[PDB]
């Protein structure tokens, strides 16, 4: 049925506004991560930004047109060091999957918008993993485990694919000569 | 010392030519993978192409200028189905790390170009993992295990980050509504 005048319509636009701002913030944090020498983390911020773009697109497509007024609070800034940005991003994700989306979903169900409610709940699942990545990386930075581990393992250069075996990533990739910043733990998800 | 007139100079240009062609082929295969409904594989081809660009750049930077004639054989085509493209790509990687680069490295060492030899050997390591990825994915396609597994596991939508728990990826992402093609096994390499 029509969304016109419902609370859900307002919530969808509110979510769209938040998703849109999150996309920008994450792209900026991605640039900062690159400056801080964390390439894997930089690419993660960029990918997360692209995924927020997709959450926003799904939400945007439900709307039926016209200008709508919304009242909501948003993070006024800021761009800091990568660890701080990861912590702030995780807090944003946390609010979305623990408070905002579950609430929007419940209201949607109550107003009779089952599909939309399902979408809100589904987006919340995505935000929870987004938070996991951000928290895990923040923890790695705090513990000094981004480029060094206790036991020998495999490290992959994101720039050229070189694989290094050892307790930590090398200062310079022996293949492409790029800095340690480009290394990540070798992952196999297939 | 100067590379002028050495066999290594010729080998570097030969490698550069091969690296350059590999970059193009992989980007085309990436596009084909997208058409075949394999997003993770498509992005892998694209990433591999970018890494070949970096192998080529390292090699290119060693050269000292001027036009040089080379004699070498290259794959004249072709673009086929994704499984076939993965197999062909793996064969290309195989020749590079088992025959070409080790040979170029040995010749470089013999002519007194230790740094260059180290680079050839290092690039070979990258190509071996490139082959592993291609062979693994080819195997997944052949066995019908790209989107379905024996035991329940976690699947991530590359488009929006939604996480699905089950034996196989869903036909449609419940969050962004994109097709099964966007799903991959949830990976955590950090
Ligand atoms: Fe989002
Ligand atoms: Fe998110
Ligand atoms: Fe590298
Ligand atoms: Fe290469
Ligand atoms: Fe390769
Ligand atoms: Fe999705």
């Amino acid at each position: 049925k029509s969304l016109k005048g419902s609370r859900t319509e307002k919530n969808i636009l509110t979510a769209f506004a938040g998703e849109s701002q999150a996309r920008n913030r994450y792209n900026y944090f991605g640039g900062q991560a690159k400056k801080d020498g964390f390439v894997q983390i930089s690419d993660i911020f960029a990918e997360t930004a692209d995924q927020e773009r997709e959450h926003a697109k799904r939400l945007f497509k439900f709307l039926e047109g016209g200008d709508l007024e919304i009242v909501a609070a948003f993070p006024a800034g800021i761009i800091a060091d990568t660890h701080a940005n990861l912590i702030a991003s995780a807090a944003g994700e946390h609010h979305e999957y623990t408070e905002m989306y579950p609430s929007f979903a419940r209201i949607a169900r109550e107003e009779g918008y089952e599909e939309i409610a399902r979408v809100f709940a589904s987006i919340a699942v995505a935000e929870e993993f987004h938070e996991k990545r951000f928290l895990d990386f923040a923890r790695n930075i705090k513990e000094g485990r981004v480029f060094l581990r206790e036991q020998a393992t495999k490290w992959r250069c994101r720039n050229c694919g070189y694989v290094h075996e050892g307790t930590g990533a090398p200062e310079l990739c022996p293949a492409c000569a790029h800095p340690k910043a480009h290394f990540e733990l070798l992952g196999i998800n297939w």
